[PDB]
């Protein structure tokens, strides 16, 4: 069990569906071969998730304006808050390799969109602190939670293409991710 | 002249400033280093910005709902919008390469912006289209317009290891800019 963690058993239906998804995919040049190697990704990566979340918390924790996000009002980092949505964060690792991409999962990437922005931030774990999370740095860690990955995945011996491939279906996961949980952030008709 | 390309005499402010990129720039973890070759990367791609047009152009037209956004109200490409807008779009690769990044830039940033989104869409060239394009397909597109570009920035005969340089500086740089892009897009106070 983890707390906060409502994969499957949301009570709002997304206000995207299946033939978005498809779109969406196809905007995103992922393909039936992708779903094979983002399953593979998730085999190389089970193991490693808690470092791969150390990188990722260290990028936060290096950077006040990133840290910002997850403290109490006074400045301090919630150190509540840190731990309980890194299991969460850890989850979504497993999530976007082994979980079928179906209206189950779409509408749980609009939890996460909302959870980011105003609508449901600090609700989950019941703590206080800043209520919005800027959309500009929700684009910008496409980046590092793309690129800082790649190593993670070259971890098992895999050969140079295979782990180019697992690298790609990632980085298309994360963009295609991301560009969902714009939802509540994008004015109404613009998304 | 490129007709409608006015960087640098947007006479509209940016609602973002240089403060702001600093920080936008540590979220992508864009520094110095990337300057170099994201600078070396305009070098290698100078040459090469038709058929890198070429290749994205290839990629709208044949996606349907990509193409969407190019069409006159009959459902027909609009080929006049294309050929103008492409020559905005080949120089923004080298815009992306030589210009500083500084409040010049950051106002045409915003400029582009405006021009996805339904405040501008369709304006600079006269064309009769449709009014916006889904914010969804900006993000999305960090993948294609990041990834297509690789093969590239190596034929000019660099190492891996050099292109490996310019490509991330690429990367960083494309979702740099997508999410300055979202201005228009985010509800007032959330960006
Ligand atoms: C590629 C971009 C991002 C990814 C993949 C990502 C991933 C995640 C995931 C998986 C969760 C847990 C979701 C759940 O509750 O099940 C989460 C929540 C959270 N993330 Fe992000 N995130 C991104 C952008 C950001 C940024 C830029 C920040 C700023 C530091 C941030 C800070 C937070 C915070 C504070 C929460 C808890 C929100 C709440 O109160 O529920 N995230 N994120
Ligand atoms: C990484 C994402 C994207 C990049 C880097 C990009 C780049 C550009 C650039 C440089 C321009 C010309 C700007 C100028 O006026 O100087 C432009 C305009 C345009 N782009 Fe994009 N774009 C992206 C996303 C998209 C998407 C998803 C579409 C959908 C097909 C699209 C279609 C168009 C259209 C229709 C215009 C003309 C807008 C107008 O009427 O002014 N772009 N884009």
């Amino acid at each position: 069990k983890i707390p906060g963690y409502t994969y499957g058993e949301t009570e709002n239906r997304a206000p995207f569906n299946l033939e978005d998804l498809k779109l969406l995919k196809e905007a995103v040049m992922f393909t039936a071969e992708d779903e094979e190697y983002i399953q593979k990704a998730g085999e190389v990566l089970e193991d490693q998730v808690e470092e791969i979340l150390d990188t990722w918390y260290g990028f936060v924790g290096s950077h006040p304006h990133l840290l910002y996000y997850f403290t109490s009002p006074d400045g301090t980092p919630n150190e509540k808050y840190l731990a309980a949505v890194r299991k969460r964060f850890s989850r979504w690792i497993l999530d976007t390799s082994n979980r079928s991409y179906d209206q189950a999962w779409l509408d749980y990437q609009y939890e996460i969109g909302l959870r980011h922005h105003r609508t449901k931030k600090n609700q989950t774990d019941n703590v206080e602190s800043v209520p919005n999370i800027g959309y500009r740095y929700l684009v910008a860690w496409i980046y590092p939670i793309t690129a800082t990955m790649k190593p993670f995945l070259a971890r098992k011996g895999h050969t140079p293409e295979e782990v180019e491939k697992m690298y790609q279906a990632w980085f298309k996961a994360t963009t295609l991710q991301v560009a969902l949980w714009s939802y509540p952030y994008v004015k109404y008709g613009d998304f």
